[PDB]
């Protein structure tokens, strides 16, 4: 496997951080106006995580169309994903439209409301079934249909309810629970694990919008998860396996959304969960 071997090579030469900096220098720069306009102060969770202005999502009420939140569409894997922030207490509605205007199935979240004793997000979704929430700005109903916690993740689906149109939506929530405070997982093992488990919900394909995808600041785990998923995606694809390059398609993801991959650490567990992943499927 050659991804295995320049992986263990990068291992033997400790040039994890190396490489990684290589990638930030070559990531693409592309402005984020509106992202920036004073109205949209707290809309943000944080002033260095913006979304590139060609690839954001627009919210379709009209008076402020912005979230963070941007579209990275893999032409070659013909995947599509929504990188977003964790939602804020005053975007919780402007969240669960998003999710709404774009079709979406699933919600994949890689953080816990708490991590490090601070609130990396909002308490978006109701954690009862008889106590739904509604959310008055956007005009949308979310309700607890059932939920299914396991040793490393969980799993909920609720009911989107467009209460303007009474129209009704399933959405599964993904929730992955136990990535470490600190640093990476161990093994790549419970992650692909997940993913593979929203691969199965139907929430990556192309019959339903872009899964929505969120940690704290959307880059870092959610780069990761969607990383991974593209990578193994090509390599099912192609004719030559061996032809797909994490650090190219890294940097074709960063033409849509800044940062993805936060750490070499975080670089070294996506080279992992893909050589792992590539067994389990292509083995
Ligand atoms: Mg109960």
């Amino acid at each position: 496997m050659e991804m295995e071997k320049e992986f263990e090579q990068i291992d033997k030469s400790g040039s994890w951080a190396a490489i990684y900096q290589d990638i930030r220098h070559e990531a693409s720069d592309f402005p984020c106006r509106v992202a920036k306009l004073p109205k949209n102060k707290n809309r943000n969770r944080y002033r260095d995580v913006s979304p590139f202005d060609h690839s954001r999502i627009k919210l379709h009420q009209e008076d402020n169309d912005y979230i963070n939140a941007s579209l990275i569409k893999m032409e070659e894997a013909q995947r599509s994903y929504i990188l977003t922030q964790g939602p804020l207490p005053n975007t919780c509605g402007h969240f669960w439209e998003m999710v709404w205007e774009q079709k979406s199935r699933g919600v994949v979240m890689l953080n816990r409301v708490m991590e490090k004793g601070s609130l990396k997000c909002a308490q978006y979704w109701p954690q009862k079934e008889e106590k739904e929430m509604i959310f008055e700005d956007t005009n949308l109903k979310l309700t607890l249909i059932s939920e299914d916690i396991k040793s490393y993740y969980t799993v909920r689906q609720l009911e989107l309810e467009n209460l303007t149109t009474q129209e009704t939506r399933e959405i599964l929530h993904f929730h992955y629970t136990t990535w470490p405070d600190f640093g990476v997982p161990e093994s790549p093992a419970s992650f692909l694990n997940f993913l593979f488990k929203v691969r199965e919900s139907g929430s990556l394909s192309p019959e339903h919008g872009p899964v929505v995808v969120h940690c704290s600041a959307g880059i870092g785990r959610s780069g990761t998860f969607c990383l991974a998923d593209t990578c193994l995606l090509l390599m099912d694809k192609r004719k030559d396996p061996s032809s797909v390059d994490i650090k190219k398609v890294l940097l074709e993801m960063r033409k849509f959304r800044m940062g993805l991959i936060q750490t070499a650490d975080q670089l070294r567990f996506s080279y992992l969960a893909v050589i792992e992943g590539a067994k389990f499927i292509m083995g």
